[PDB]
């Protein structure tokens, strides 16, 4: 018993985290084999950052003008390239605290854990999800940039985050780890703002289904719905659109609990009209979003890493 | 900017969990330099539980009766002994991957990352506060008993709490490193029920500061308090009494944000009254209590 927001263990991850220094800038960046992936704005000066050539800041760069601290270890840097918004500095010594990795670009409604990082060092790890708008609510102050989101796939870390920078509502934007940002987001200091987010309802249907197997059912109802009845009361309360393959994937947990995936809607939906009154679900007075039907599986049936 | 329930990096602690084994029971045990430290409930079986004699239970072992497995490797038990409900093994040899570690004794209202292990192997880590009635609100399945809770602060590793029973309301009881039991708690199978919980009052107030330092100000009123209308006013809406001590620990806080402790407390009064009226406080529509004033310094 019990539902927390369970991140994964960090350890794989903090073996990883390096401190990179180009000039006044010190940021993060994670070593993986005999390279080393930063945000590509640790070249930039607050001047440079306004409008920024990163090809003609780059080119002005020698291997040496990149400090890269493993802990108390100063790396040598051998080589410098830049993919995207990700700067690539090849160093001479191959990170011996290399796990099983993979680089990939998670979907809006995915979550992941991410180890936040100042000068290399990790300080703390939260779980948290993709926003449909492509932001992350994340927890950051200044020199996390470079901090990294991942899950574990039994051995293997897929990383999937690199955080750039923070938008002005206090909401976070990063990239993949090819340097592909998340949402229309740019690495300059100019005016840019998060569109307005919804519900990722797959998500609340998930952590609905959560709170029926930890003995919370007062919300559950003897109502069902039809998928597009749903969708158009969903569309009223800025939920995201919930499709077949989410009504699929919730299949393991409407087999479990007994209880539909469009009966659990119809819970949702006299929820979204009506509020709790005075009720908690899970502890909580709002309706979570940020856990996937497969974090609710990894936690209701005891996953190891 | 933003305010996460945020729990230490793991990878310390990940490096000390083994997978201990005595007979058909299988739990976790913390392997610190050449000791293995787990649940002392381990030596138990069915018609034990109920009323175990542990001294008696333990006197009929071996140490090859303990399997102890880190990672692929079968550690050799060359020793067995009981501290309180701490089972203490030792082995041939000494964890390479031991932190700079201390065990501490926490007290209520403070909180600790929760590293979650089945069959020595983590599989997750949480943020939890140790509640006012000595239980911890975790999330654990059957084989979590030996996972671990710590703090980290300063490259030094404090462990501080041994899971070991889930009570019958799905909270969970368990002990400090040294064996000793958080609570009124046994490891027996007796009716044992968590006493009423309250609210962690120097949290919710912690937690109302980190809230003016990331720009919220809605909930500030003009009025202050004494510390002593607070308390008759917090124990009506089951919130642990402030104590001077308290009060002493926001000093920083309250120096930080202009917000004198006793007007921060006004605040929660009238919250309390009130409700948020369809507001939230840092993404939330509850009054957190999982922030000490220590977490709100070092994650604002
Ligand atoms: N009688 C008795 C007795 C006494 C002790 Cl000290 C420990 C246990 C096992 C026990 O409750 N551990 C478990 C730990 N955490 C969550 C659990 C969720 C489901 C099932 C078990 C869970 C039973
Ligand atoms: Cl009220």
């Amino acid at each position: 018993s019990g539902f927390r927001k369970m991140a994964f263990p960090s350890g794989k991850v903090e073996g990883c985290m390096v401190q990179v220094t180009c000039g006044t800038t010190t940021l993060n960046g994670l070593w993986l084999d005999d390279v080393v992936y930063c945000p590509r704005h640790v070249i930039c000066t607050s001047e440079d950052m306004l409008n920024p050539n990163y090809e003609d800041l780059l080119i002005r760069k020698s291997n040496h003008n990149f400090l890269v601290q493993a802990g108390n270890v100063q790396l040598r840097v051998i080589g410098h390239s830049m993919q995207n918004c990700v700067l690539k500095l090849k160093v001479d010594t191959a990170n011996p605290k290399t796990p099983k990795y993979k680089f990939v670009r998670i979907q809006p409604g995915q979550t992941f854990s991410v180890l936040a990082c100042y000068n290399g060092s990790p300080s703390g790890v939260y779980q948290c999800a993709m926003r449909p708008n492509f932001t992350i609510k994340g927890s950051f102050l200044n020199g996390s940039c470079g901090s990294v989101g991942f899950n574990i796939d039994y051995d293997c870390v897929s990383f999937c985050y690199m955080h750039h920078m923070e938008l002005p509502t206090g909401v976070h934007a990063g990239t993949d780890l090819e340097g592909n940002f998340y949402g229309p987001f740019v690495d300059r200091q100019t005016a840019q703002a998060a569109g307005t987010d919804t519900t990722i309802t797959v998500n609340v249907l998930a952590w609905l289904y959560a709170a029926v197997i930890n003995g919370d059912r007062w919300f559950l109802n003897r109502f069902t719905t039809t998928l597009n009845d749903f969708n158009l009361v969903a569309m009223k309360y800025n939920y995201e659109p919930l499709t077949q393959d989410h009504v699929d994937i919730l299949g393991p947990l409407s087999a479990q609990t007994g209880i539909a995936v469009l009966d659990m809607c119809a819970s949702l939906k006299e929820l979204l009209q009506n509020g709790m009154n005075g009720r908690t679900i899970l502890g909580s007075a709002l309706l979570e979003d940020e856990f996937t039907p497969f974090d609710v599986v990894r936690q209701c049936s005891g996953v190891t890493f």
